[PDB]
């Protein structure tokens, strides 16, 4: 209910369903988002996820009305991030379908996604700046890596709104589509990615993510393992198939 | 704040403006100038009544880098493995943001000061560039560290290798300048932005900033860890801004 | 005319040419080894200052030679030593400029990324085309692309495998220059000469710090950068001493 | 005077002079140690330093009774460490002459030195473990690097005393000498180092220091700078 | 019970309970070990843990007989390591009580502990070298940090047995005690540690661990975070 | 021949052959060492290498007498190190058979090897300290990682001799054997290593090398990849 999950073949769409609260994420919402993604991550028949929100907006961030209530976000050094899936490194990609606002914790969730499909009138922004709530869902980690330190610092210091056209110009949005269309676009793109050779995509993706800690030589070493992962997977698959030859 | 000061400091409420005052030397910084910049920002860092600083130069230009004419004299930049960097404040990580108000040229070490600032407000006709490439003096005030982090490795390498001039409109386009304003206005534009920043809840702005700075090179899990330390520092503000 | 890799020199500019146009300059084992050798020779050749990497016959490099797989001239795929494409793991002491005509895809993209700057023809195309074929990036593409143009745009290219034409490539910092069709190699050779004409020890030192700062905390990368001052004084003085 | 400085040609001896406090270092003492070492570092004619305490002990750590007073150690993100020279990376080596106790912050000063000459009856220890004061003068950074993580963790967790013989066995002391002779042995070792060709010694040493925490490719590149450096001087 | 957990005041003792399998760890055993340490970590009334095995041996590593079966060790890039808690950086220390063998994955568990108390006839080893089973529970990461790269590389390459006497000489074992007495000596040591001021202990420990990933200057900055802002104003 | 190379099944012995110069390494020697190890690294029938010197000594370091001659060591920021293979990261282990001296650049070569098998009267040391020639083949990087910073700094600063018994005690030597026996002992150890499951040995080794400097979480990721490498090796071997 707070988070709806819909599946269409190998594409899973995870939907924040608090449109009355502009899809602000409280504790139980973050819990349900973590679950949906934990289940996606281990479901072998799911290849690509889409994250979106109901009711014309993506996510307003942490639910400020729930602060000091029992429905407040969970804030712990370990386990799930306050927004839910924000500390996860999934083994498969997620596409953010961004309508309306991705602000504060909601910007963070959009950044945590691998790609961002934005509607023409979508707005990104560190809106928590005006309220004094810190970025504690990876926004300070991912934003400089995604778009470079200079534009990240602009967004983080000022808390300014970044509209979809500027977001596209600076690499923050990967696509800009018409209003009402982000979900359909993200789901179409997700089905396209799901039709590609999976282990190869997955292994390249994870290497691109994991290299951000590493020095070049160590990063190169980790990237190289991809050839072992892809061959091992392909051969494990043939082996499983051959075990049924002359038997079924 | 004297015409004779190598560095002028002007405070206006919570915004501190630091001014390189060597118009005749294109605001090149020599040893005494660097020591004064370093002092000016050390005082700004410790001063709890100052929230945001503005760095700029007098006479319509920002900073020409190291004073090459002072080399081989007693006013030469100090070049040491430890302590202040040759340009002065270039090795500091301050607890509070600095806005570069770039008029005229920010080149070589002057480009390095601009990159050391958190944001760059540039005038229409202002110019950035690694001009020390043509002179054969190496970047030793963070230029090679910060440029690729600021704007990506590809564009940084272009700038670093070629030493070429980057005009304000290209600078805005590649993310080197965060704002472009008309000629004469960079100081005023930066001071207004600084005031806007100083009006926001401060502990939170400071934590987020230091986190975005310090995550560079950490794996995500360690970076996320350092980030999480924000919620300690900022709890009082977070709970009040909620209310 | 029948060398898999041709090497032409003009003063301090060394041009390394992939000469397999009938195979779209795809790189097999022998070609990889010859590329590696050419670049190792370039690196130790004291009168060579800058390299250019290009392909004959209107294209840069289609990546690893998929047709040579299952043959004695397959790429050599080893965790240590030369990468599968040849030079893809080398940190040279001097810069290389990719002159991109036609396609730089898969391992060919990775080669263009390994170069310090990319000069692209108008109808040139960059792409992770190995995405469709299910062959992983193992020549640095997943390491270099995010560092060069930021994670967001790198993840688009890597996930989708889509072709990025020269205008978009320039817009996102992937191509440093765009020049007319037929002109990449000439324009890259000209840019190379301009770089070769600058004070060298300093360009080289700035470049190598900018490469190695990646991954390091700021203060450690500052330390590495600061060595340049002794490195440049010593080497430029010894070099000009020799000349 | 809280810190005494004695010079014998290229060897500078820095002596902590608060025997009435077992050479515990308060704010003013830490300021004088920092100054002595900054002056040593700048002094083109000083080659090697020796750190010791007056009165038969090395250093009991930070002065616990000075906390909160005008004489407390400075506890700041930047500038000098609480104990004084504990955040410095000097361009030249320092030898600790360890008599009696080097504990808590005093252990941290001994770890900060490049080599430790210990008297037979000297004691090292993380004694601030018992008193509930964290290691903030590099102890947690230096100890595991000097003696390996397992033994470092033993000392850090337990706060236990380590006598000279075990100290030598685990590499915590580089030399053990009879009681009363640590200063003299350290000063002789310092003169030996000062007689060697100096630019190579200093480059090698800085490289060995800076390489920690660096990827090998980068540590080797930074080490290679030693030949440029020697060529520059 | 595959894993037993006994709590004695501020000391929680985790016990691998598969003596007839030489305390080899299979999927379920690892999951139980992960749960036990995750709970320990979040338990405010627990200060220090002890890891041991029943039946006079510590842990033989991964259960070779579970390979290919439902009880296989889970092998995933994320979540628990194949041995269970091996990827955790706990907020609190664990002491290994090593009887018999701590080998292969079992050695890795011992290395993940902060201290090692070894019985006189206890044996340490990279015995997985024999089997061609990779160290994927932190052994290649921690062994060089613990005892230096030279000796680590000797152990890693050869797979050879290291007896307690050699283990002590090289820093691998922190204490050596008579046979039968590791559990007791470790639980004793644990109690002493639990009586010390806990905050400083925990910060010192974590700084000592995290400095491995950092050059001196950044490591020093990280170490400075052991003192809260309020505490720093208090001291000065 | 400046460097001899002997292949006895899965074990390659690389021998510095300048006994008249106490196995000092000049430019041509360094080139031939680099080239023997590069060949070794891709030699599919080679599993483990032994590095040693002829004439009762390991290596005296760089050939200082050769300065300003055609045979001078090549000193360059990139490519091969002045001693030859000192910058190489090989996919396979090398065991140093240390007879006589491994000093200066010769110590650096012993440190670059994975294990050191020393003779009873072998001597290790940073002898370049007295000569005023710097460590530029990894000694300042490797020594502290190998034996810890305290004893490394002792050796680096003082340039003193470290005899084989102390070297064993401090972890610098992994084995001490009778005089004249280092090569045979190293070759025997190498053959023992060669007999084990190879992909696994090699992947654990490379992870232990590259963890240095990494935060624990990144080092764990890098180590984790070993399971993919072993599995691919096992699946392809059956294919």
């Amino acid at each position: 209910d707070l988070v709806q999950v819909e599946r269409n073949g190998p594409v899973t769409t995870v939907i924040i369903n608090r449109p009355q609260a502009r899809n602000a994420v409280n504790g139980p919402t973050a819990a349900a988002l973590y679950s949906a993604f934990a289940e996606f991550d281990r479901d072998e028949s799911a290849s690509v996820a889409v994250l979106c929100g109901n009711g014309g907006t993506f996510c307003a961030g942490a639910d400020l009305k729930a602060f000091g209530t029992a429905e407040a976000n969970a804030v712990h050094r370990t386990g799930p991030g306050p927004m839910g899936p924000s500390r996860m490194m999934l083994s498969k990609p997620v596409i953010a379908a961004v309508s309306g606002y991705a602000v504060a914790g909601g910007l963070e969730l959009a950044l945590w996604c691998d790609l961002r499909v934005a509607e023409q009138d979508a707005v990104f922004g560190v809106f928590c700046r005006r309220w004094g709530v810190p970025l504690i869902d990876g926004g300070t980690v991912r934003l400089p890596r995604l778009i470079g330190h200079s534009r990240a610092m602009d967004m983080i210091l000022t808390g300014r709104a970044v509209q979809a056209d500027e977001a596209l110009a600076i690499g923050l949005a990967n696509r800009v589509v018409p209003n009402g269309q982000a979900r359909q676009a993200a789901e179409e793109l997700a089905a396209q990615l799901a039709a590609l050779p999976q282990q190869c995509l997955r292994s390249d993706r994870l290497s691109a993510l994991q290299q951000w800690g590493l020095p070049e030589s160590a990063a190169l070493d980790l990237e190289f393992a991809s050839i072992s992962r892809v061959a091992a997977e392909a051969l494990e698959g043939a082996g499983r198939f051959a075990a049924g030859a002359g038997r079924h």
